[PDB]
Formats: C-alpha cells, sequence, structure tokens
C-alpha cells in the first residue's frame, strides 16, 4: 500500500499531512526550498530533499524536481496539499505517468472541474443546482445575448471559463467584448459565459469524500463568508440557518455528482447561498485550509481519509454514521499588519499558543522561527469547538486573548473585531460584510 | 447567581478554572503567593490579590487570607481546585459560614468521605462494593482479630481511618498494635480497621456529578494504574476491559451513593479493580487532575458543570445523553529529572507545545516562565483523543515527539518509554507495573 509519501507542500498543511502520515505509520519525505530548511515538518520528516531556491516557481512549483524526489526516495505517493500544484492537472498527470499515486483526483477530473463551463455542465447533468446562466459560452450575436441576459435578469456577470458585472443592456455588448478580449490575451482562452449576479450571497461549501470502492459521502458544510478581497479570514461549521433536511438534499446531490464524474479523494463544492437557495460556483478538487472545522463537528480525520483512499481503501465510515454535533470556528492567523494587510515577515521572538478544552492549534510556527517573505502569510489556524455556536465564539475570543506572537505583526486584532461584532454574533452575514465593516 | 469567583489555587488548574469562568461570563479573582505573580492565569484574571509569601502554608493554605480575598472583592464563590484546601472540611465550613458558595460538596460530606471507616460504611449502605474487611474498627482482642483476618483471608492490610500489610497470623497482633500506635501519634486518631490486601489490582475510578435538583450522573471511568510511588503518571478513559454493561452497573451505584449521602458537585469514586470485581477505596470530593480524559470521551465540560451546580443550576444533560465515544490519554508533564525524579525548577527558555487534530494541551507554562521550587512539579497535561485506544496512543507519541521544553529537565522520556511498552499497548497493566518496569 502507501509506505512512503512525498509531502509536496510547506507550512502548516505540510505539518498536518506529516502528522496524519506518522499516525498511519507512513514514512515521510519533506521536499523543501532553501528558505524552508527550518520548517517544523522538515525537522520532523524521515527524509528531506531540497527541491530548489526560495521562489515558489523554482521550488514548490518545480514539477520535475518534485517527481525526481519521489523517484530517488522510492516513494509511493505524493500529497500536494492545497495551493501550489494541487489543482494542476499537468502535475497530477505527470505524477501518475511516472508511477506514483497522486493523492487527489485523476488529472482528467481536475481539468474537468478546472474549466467553469465544463464544470457547470457536469454539475447540471448531475443534478447540482447552478447559477441561472447562458449554460454554455456566449455568442457574438448581441441580439441573442440581450435575449439571454434578459431571460436571466440583470444584473448579470460575464465570466471567462476575469469577471465583469453588467447592470443594464446599455453596456452588454462592450462588456462581453472586453472580458472576451482580455481573457483571451491573459490565458489563450477567449471563452466566456454569462450568469446571474447574486448581490447578497453567503459562501456555503459542502465537504465530500469519494473512494475507489464507489462510495461517496458528504460531511455537512462550512460558511466561509467572512472574507476580505476574496481571501477567507474566518470559517465555521455548520452553516447557520442550514437544517438537516436541506443538508441532506444538497449534500446527497454533491455525493452523486462525485460518482457521476468519477471523483476520488477529498473535495469541496462551493456555493453561493442566497434567499434559501444554493448555486454552484466551483469545485475545489483538493483538501482545503478550513477542513478542520468540519473535522471538529463530524469526528472525521479528513487527511487520514485522503491517505486511505489513495492507498485504495474504502472510506472508513458510512453516510449514516455522520451526524453534525456542535459547532466549530477557525481563525486564520496571518503575519501581516492588521490594518494595511501588508505582510509582516521576521523572527517570532516569542510564541505563546492557547489551549484547554475545545481549542485546537494547527501551526508550524515556533519561538525562534523566522517567517519568510517568499510565500503566503498564514502562520497558524486557531480552531475552536463548542456545543453551540455561542460557545465556539466565546472560546475563540478567550483563546485569541491568550495568544502571543511577539516580533511580528498579526491579524489577531482583526479576528477580535470580527468575533465581537453583533451581526457576526447573530450569524449569517454575507460575503460583503467584512469589507463593508472595514470601510 | 455566580458573578465573581475566587480561584483558590494555582498553576494549570487555576488556568483551567479561569477559562471556564471566562466562557460563562464570570468575573475572576486570582489569589496568589508572592512567587506566583507571573502565573499565566494571574496575568489573565480580572482582579488579583496577594495572599502571602511563597510557602504553601503561608499562602494557598492560608484560610483567613483566602476568605478575606473573597470579602474584599465582593466575590460570590470560591473554587478550591484540587490539592491544597479542596478537601479541607474546616475550609469549606468557614467559606459557607462566611456567606460564600464553596464550589464543592458541603463540609459535612467532605468530613464523611474524609474518614475511611465512615466513608466505607456509607458506601456499603448505598450498595457500592467495598473491599472485604472488618467493617468497622478492629478490637484489641487478638482472638476476635485472628478470626476476622481468617474470614477475610491473608494477606490483609491494617489501615488507619499509615498502612501495614500482614501475610500471616504470626504477625497480626503486633501489626495491629503498631499501626494503631503510630497512627495515633501522627494524627490523634488511633482508629484502624483491616481489609483484604489486593495484590494484583488496577486503579479504576468513576466520575460523577450531582446537583441541587436531586440529579446525579456517572461519566464512565478512568484507568489510572500507571503510577510511581502512588503518584499518577498516565491516565486513560475509558478503562480497557470495561463493558458498557459493567459501566452502567457500577456507575449507577455511584450515582445512587451521591444522592444517599447528599453529594453536590463533581466527585470521583476510586476503586481497586481485580479479577473483574470493583472494590471501593476512596471518594475524592473535588475535581481531579485527570478530568480531561473524561471530557474527551463524553463531551462534558466538567469544570463548567461545577460552576453551574454551585450557582444552583441542574446538570446540563441527562444520563441517557452520555455515551462513551473513542478513547483518551493524558500524560502528566513534570519538571523533574526523568531518572531520579528530583524536581527541576528554573527558567523555561523555550517552549514548543504540540497541536493538531485530537491534541489538547492544558498548561500554564510559557516561554520565559520560571518554574518555582515551592510547589508541585507539574507543568503541563498533554491529552490526546482518538477513535480507538491505539490511535490515542500513537497521537500521544507523536505529540510528545513534537514537544520541546528547554532549560529544565522533564519526564517526557518516561512517558515515551511507557507509551512504547508492549504491555501498556496491550492494556490493562496493574498498579505495580511502572515500578516493576523501572526496576
Ligand atoms: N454569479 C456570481 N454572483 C456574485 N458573485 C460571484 C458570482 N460568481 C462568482 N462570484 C464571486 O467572485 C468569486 C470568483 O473568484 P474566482 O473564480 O476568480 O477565483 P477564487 O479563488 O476567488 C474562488 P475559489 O475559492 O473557488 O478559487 C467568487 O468567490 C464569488 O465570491
Ligand atoms: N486493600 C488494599 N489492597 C491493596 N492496595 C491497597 C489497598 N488499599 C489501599 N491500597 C493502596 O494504597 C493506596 C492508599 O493511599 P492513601 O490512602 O495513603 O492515600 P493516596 O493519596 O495515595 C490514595 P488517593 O488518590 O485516594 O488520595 C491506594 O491508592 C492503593 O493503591
Amino acid at each position: 500500500m502507501l509506505e512512503k509519501v512525498v509531502i509536496a507542500n510547506r507550512g502548516e498543511i505540510a505539518l498536518r499531512i506529516l502528522r496524519a502520515c506518522k499516525e498511519l505509520g507512513i514514512k515521510t519525505v519533506a521536499v523543501h526550498s532553501t528558505a524552508d530548511r527550518d520548517l517544523k515538518h522538515v525537522l520532523l520528516a524521515d527524509e528531506t530533499i531540497c527541491i530548489g531556491p526560495a521562489p515558489s516557481a523554482k521550488s514548490y512549483l518545480n514539477i520535475p524536481a518534485i517527481i525526481a524526489a519521489a523517484e530517488v526516495t522510492g516513494a509511493d505517493a505524493i500529497h500536494p496539499g492545497y495551493g501550489f500544484l494541487s489543482e494542476n492537472a499537468d502535475f497530477a498527470e505527470q505524477v501518475e505517468r511516472s508511477g506514483f499515486t497522486f493523492i487527489g483526483p485523476t488529472a482528467d477530473v481536475i481539468r474537468l472541474m478546472g474549466d467553469k463551463v465544463s464544470a457547470i455542465k457536469a454539475m447540471k447533468k448531475a443534478g447540482v443546482p447552478c447559477v441561472p446562466g447562458s449554460d454554455g459560452p456566449v455568442s457574438n450575436d448581441i441580439a441573442k445575448n440581450k435575449e439571454i441576459a434578459k431571460r436571466i435578469g440583470y444584473p448579470i456577470i460575464i465570466k471567462a471559463s476575469g469577471m465583469r458585472v453588467v447592470r443594464s443592456e446599455d453596456a452588454l455588448e462592450e462588456s462581453i467584448a472586453m472580458t472576451k478580449a482580455e481573457a483571451k490575451a491573459a490565458f489563450n482562452n477567449d471563452m466566456v459565459y454569462m450568469e446571474k449576479y447574486l448581490e447578497n450571497p453567503r459562501h456555503v461549501e459542502i465537504q465530500v469524500l469519494a473512494d475507489t470502492h464507489g462510495n461517496a459521502v458528504y460531511l455537512a458544510e462550512r460558511d466561509c463568508s467572512m472574507q476580505r478581497r476574496h481571501q477567507k479570514v474566518v470559517e465555521e461549521a455548520p452553516a447557520p440557518g442550514i437544517t438537516e433536511e436541506v443538508r441532506r438534499d444538497i449534500g446527497s446531490r454533491c455525493a452523486n455528482a462525485c460518482v457521476e464524474i468519477g471523483y476520488r479523494g477529498a473535495g469541496t463544492f462551493e456555493f453561493l447561498y442566497e434567499n434559501g437557495e444554493f448555486y454552484f460556483i466551483e469545485m475545489n478538487t483538493r483538501i482545503q485550509v478550513e477542513h478542520p472545522v468540519t473535522e471538529m463537528i463530524t469526528g472525521v480525520d479528513l487527511v487520514k481519509e485522503q491517505l486511505r483512499i489513495a492507498a485504495g481503501l474504502p472510506i472508513s465510515f458510512k453516510q449514516e454514521d455522520i451526524k453534525v454535533k456542535g459547532h466549530a470556528m477557525e481563525c486564520r492567523i496571518n503575519a501581516e499588519d492588521p490594518k494595511t494587510f501588508l505582510p509582516s515577515p521576521g523572527k517570532v521572538n516569542h510564541l505563546h499558543s492557547p489551549g484547554g478544552l475545545g481549542v485546537r492549534w494547527d501551526s508550524h510556527v515556533y519561538g525562534g522561527y523566522t517567517v519568510p517573505p517568499h510565500y503566503d502569510s498564514m502562520i497558524a489556524k486557531l480552531i475552536t469547538y463548542g456545543d453551540t455556536r455561542e460557545v465556539a465564539i466565546r472560546r475563540m475570543q478567550n483563546a485569541l486573548s491568550e495568544t502571543i506572537i511577539d516580533g511580528i505583526k498579526t491579524n489577531i486584532p482583526l479576528h477580535e473585531l470580527i468575533l465581537e461584532d453583533e451581526n457576526f454574533q447573530k450569524g449569517g452575514t454575507n460575503i460583503h460584510y467584512l469589507e463593508k465593516k472595514l470601510g
């Protein structure tokens, strides 16, 4: 089965994967850039290989170097984590062709859901609800396009398979002409469609697992609406307002979609959720940053399941075994200025991480560690669990109050502002809320 | 109700109590000695009061100073934690007479279970199984005593209401004479009884809660057999080998005992468990160090329940709501030499605490903190949870491997030795095992 895994990532998720591997007795190979020799998981790994200099392009995105690392160590499998190459179908393809197991879906499935028109087509076919839209690429005939846009109803948004919002017919012809011409020079792909622009939605996403035994399960949902410039700040599970009846409906549709498309591994169906209706926007064909809140409310170890699935085993439980219990919250702690959001690299002179009942800390940072400039700014994920949403929130507030990260700036002050916001405490704020509140 | 609580303790348990208070919106008063100004919970408390110089006798055992702290701050209640004054009936009595709520049982109940002959009498009356014994204090008539000892069956142990084991009648007369004469000069109490000496037992203990609404519940059990010189090192829950049928039997008997004796708050019934039978040895009438493993397998917040009960509320759930799920382990991390077990006070130059899924860390220690000489040596409790005992163990091993405490010695190496022991991995080793293994 899986005896040795290359962890083709860094930071916190690399450590999360290492922990899962070690629990399963799987040997680890940490591939790393020159700037990441001091990463906690590298220091804990069974074997280490330097795959390039600091810049991501030369290291964590270096496909030949990563595959060569699997070859020399006689590894069986490669775990891409999230970001980097995790949704690069060329990578997945090269990994399998080279005789290693890619811990993720097949390349064909990555490419399928990597294209928005084809992803949407497959979801429609599978019975997953989608944003009303052109359903297919848009013509050049502006007459047909004004007809379609009128059908859908303004405002619409033009999107390449990057986006442009149109609130009247007055503007439709140019808007389609530009998004098409600017999306064709950016990525030799002039294909664009239109769909309804939802002005007041939440971000609600369904976690799935699918195995090579033909099983697929849903693991409730997460609300990730608390965002700034499309970057998630706080996530929670379950999503406030979502009943078990609604959960079973949408969840079961996502599970069926997995089987229809030949899905394998962990994945997430993202929806815009508005006026009680779900509308599909994307499938992330990988583990995600915010997976821990789902773990806390379902009792599933999502990274362990990824490894078991990749080894050819069935998912370790059945749908009927999963029941949402309690509530969980996650704050993404970033090394950045809490007001300008400019990164804040440098030496963590002192770290004090919080603890106690219902507090989980997923972080590679340690006292004496230097946060490098070269990658993203996430340094920790603080996760709380409680019997109710109110308890999870209070526990997060207290845990943040205990957290000390000296020597660099963090966004802890932003989390504190969010957690004490009366609207957030009520729950169900939309994806625009944080930017509105920040001014 | 409870608006303000004096935390009449220190170290990790003081922090645990502070966290519960803050979650409930209860104001905190940290009473502390001069040596504990730098304790994490003191730094987080709403109000602080110095109750004396470093030595415990002059501070944490200073009854007038602690009560005076409650008086001046206009506190409502005092939480004694464990150790110190938590099972001092004189303290409980003075706290209630002074108009404060003692977060614990009534003084009369403390004194009742604080005496072994009367504790045993009450348990017998309540239907809790006890070690076969004289049932009452022993005569002076050695004839009657040889009759009783013969009934019970050697080896017996003489115990003052400290202990002396007798393996033949040859020795019985003196043995009873001495334990009686050495227990009367030590604590003006010459009262001694005899009971069966169990040579091969495990330490299995049942957690209860009882409220002022007449409810009492049991929360499964813990195995605390891994001990050195009667000091617990590793605890787990549930106890290996214990079926749900057996759990309900013994558990329900403990719950009834609570109601029969007028119990209030959290408590623990300790048993020696041998050849499939339970034998009562003591009731701890307080929260215990190892409470977290029970929290992890039942989903109950035991310190929050203590506070709710003390405020006059019912226990927040019913017996039928509790079901054991998974398995949990706790390692007591002490600042001590891992071989000589001599304390190791001094400055923690660097702390790195472990994390991830299923890892809980309950500790007041932080980088830069100096562990003082004046109190016990416990610096942290590392707690893991898993679906199975095997997973909890592997997770504990990995978490220990990640743990760094620089500047002082710890017993982490002892925990590592224990966790990889094949007999411990099988489970069910007796209370003598660790001393035997250590030689
Ligand atoms: N029909 C619609 N109506 C309103 N907002 C929409 C929309 N379609 C997309 N959006 C918003 O624009 C975002 C699209 O982002 P984009 O497709 O460029 O990559 P992304 O990374 O931000 C989303 P993902 O997390 O799936 O990668 C969505 O997250 C959504 O918030
Ligand atoms: N009948 C018996 N047979 C065998 N061992 C016994 C016994 N009675 C007591 N013991 C052992 O001697 C110990 C008694 O310890 P003692 O009563 O002096 O205070 P203690 O603090 O060690 C127990 P506790 O944790 O309840 O305070 C028990 O823990 C038990 O291991």
